[PDB]
């Protein structure tokens, strides 16, 4: 089958930050293809003056003409911030039933794994990837406990089938912040080569994060 | 026309919560001048030995000399309190027709606007901005649905025109309430900080909400 | 055997709402013994000049003459904080095979039980009673969805057994509250008829919670 | 013998989150005399356009009119940076040997204590408070465990002598931070209610941190 990550965020903006660590994830798993997927939120939690709309376009010129890397908007085209599981489940009918499904993680968001909705079934769906770092700790809460002794396997390389464990990757990522970019952007400041060159040139057109 | 805000509220003593509040969104909506509003309440549930006079001293020091702030004291200067759409309904003839107007309000207050006085004419002459923030929900009555449906613009720099319209912000205002500072001035303790530095020397000029 | 209930509690200090809670679980219930259980805390966490002992000195004054009232400070002694599951165990273990124990946690307390430690082992030891008042949310994280349908008791009088299942009360507790006891004494008021006639001797003759 | 503390920080700028941290602290440990105290740093680890002669200033502004709290500029009038035992010897010379100093140290800081120069040195000279707060965390190096075993005591009013313990103490810092603050004001916008107003009306006097 085809081997399938999904790369969650807010990118507000996608920065080379994200993007290499989408270009990494891709080498290393050797996927077919890594969406981006861009999250929703409320209106009132969007930059005041930039949409989800222009959050997406954003990722779209991002991934424009490069290999293996796609976005998918699906949860922009619900209704308010959906359940990550409503979002595993909507995937998953559209794939084969033998295609692997890679969902990256960030420690940080592991952490508070047992906080989201129907948590336990997500690991039907997709195997899950979780990315380790210079910062974010690596002992989760007892919580995660039995889940990462009856679903981790330690080889990135071991993970087998369409879905069910749970492997760590590591990744230096570039100091690279979405509030710094804001900051700098307010400032009328160059954000050149923080961001890809075509972010740059879609924030630049658009005006965006510029200050009131 | 002109922006003109309306902020409302008991400021028991006015603070520096209320005061950032009021910053930002004088600053987010481009207002001409932001009104705060110290409303009437019954002589008894003043707080004993601060009069609704002070409150309004203490409001007028706060925004003494501040940009984009004025004090608008028209329901202390009532027989009794009354009702917010008398308020909207004077504020709105002294005012050129196409000015716009925007009354500021939290969340739960929202969502106990359908037990305020001729609710449905609220959004004749203004619109309404609601304050979200952490820990205020964010799911409101059945009996608002109708209203948010007719009314609610997700984009705040989409309101068009005098009123009429909702739309919804977020804030994290900082950690300080009048009743945390109503008891540390009880215990004789110093509020410098937590509130303006005008209102500070008021209090402690005027020695307010002192031990009884 | 016996039915010992457990009250844990900061108790800071303890009040008329907490005791007359005490005094209708009891009841209720039909409890031998009940016992509240001042819990344990960074010493930093304490309020200033009013230490852990002096919190479980106050309790045993509330208790004292009480039949069926006692305290338990086992989580007090113990060099640093405890995990309720570690206090149920020690108190399992003192207590005969066919003893009932009766954990009475409040609402929101027990939403939050997911967080806890070790959570789905504390009905392994005792029953958890849940305290259901105005003002008080009647909507669970789904994260115990299963527990509720696999441990709920409609009926208090149908918890069977040592423990193992789950069952909730009401109450209306008095408007009382320790912040608010806290405040009044900082400002040299009295709160007689706040708190238990034995407690109010203890704090004014030690001048817990005055103005520093 | 005099009760004084001293109150490192960078303040670049001075914001209420350290004001109300000074306030609060003096009050707590009936100080006579709070000294905020500015690091020397590099010119070149200096905000761009912002000198330390600027930093110094700011806090000036803060501390006027405030009795009981001052400011201490001794690590400027050194060259490159002061090591804080050197900062404490040169204090310690200046007071009655019977004179008790408390050095307020934030939780993260203190636990980078072994790094300092001649750390075991520090409490020659006075106590350490240590101030823990809602994020950092609890857990210490191995390398204090023994210091803590050591001199630590858990009551503030337990600190005994000119110096020589440490003690921890809990504040609900506001959420406030320099780094906010400066993004702000490169982007135009108001930290009014942010900063202290004499450091506001001095900010704006000088057009600090105003974008290039
Ligand atoms: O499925 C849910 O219940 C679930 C609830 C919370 C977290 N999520 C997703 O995971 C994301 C975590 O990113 P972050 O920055 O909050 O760590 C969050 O932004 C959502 O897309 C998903
Ligand atoms: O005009 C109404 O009928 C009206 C009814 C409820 C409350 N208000 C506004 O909502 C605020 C909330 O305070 P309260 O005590 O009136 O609920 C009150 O201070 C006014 O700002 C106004
Ligand atoms: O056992 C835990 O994991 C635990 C965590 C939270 C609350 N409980 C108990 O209930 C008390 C409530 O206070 P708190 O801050 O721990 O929520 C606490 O003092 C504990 O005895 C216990
Ligand atoms: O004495 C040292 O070795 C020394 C080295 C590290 C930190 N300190 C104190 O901590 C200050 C700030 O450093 P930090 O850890 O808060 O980023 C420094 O400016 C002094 O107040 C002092």
């Amino acid at each position: 089958g085809k081997r399938i990550g999904l790369f969650g965020g807010t990118f507000d903006p996608v920065h080379i930050g994200h993007m290499r660590s989408a270009v990494e994830m891709a080498e290393q798993f050797a996927l077919d293809e890594l969406r981006l997927l861009p999250n929703a939120r409320p209106p009132h939690r969007e930059t005041p003056q930039v949409s989800a709309a222009q959050r997406l376009a954003m990722v779209e010129r991002a991934v424009a003409g490069v290999e293996r890397l796609t976005v998918d908007p699906r949860e922009l085209q619900r209704d308010k911030p959906s359940y990550t599981i409503d979002t595993l489940e909507s995937v998953r009918a559209e794939l084969a039933a033998d295609d692997q499904l890679f969902m990256l993680i960030g420690w940080d968001a592991f952490c508070g794994l047992p906080t989201w909705h129907r948590w336990e079934a997500l690991l039907d769906h997709c195997h899950i990837v979780v990315l380790q770092r210079p910062d974010a700790d690596s002992e989760p809460p007892e919580s995660l406990r039995d889940l990462l002794a009856a679903r981790s396997v330690a080889d990135p390389q071991a993970l087998k089938g369409p879905g069910g464990q749970i492997t760590f990757v590591w990744q230096t990522p570039l100091a690279v912040s979405a509030t710094q970019i804001r900051a700098l952007l307010g400032a009328g400041r160059s954000v050149r080569f923080l961001v890809p060159d075509a972010v740059l040139n879609y924030i630049e057109a658009h005006h965006l994060y510029r200050a009131p």
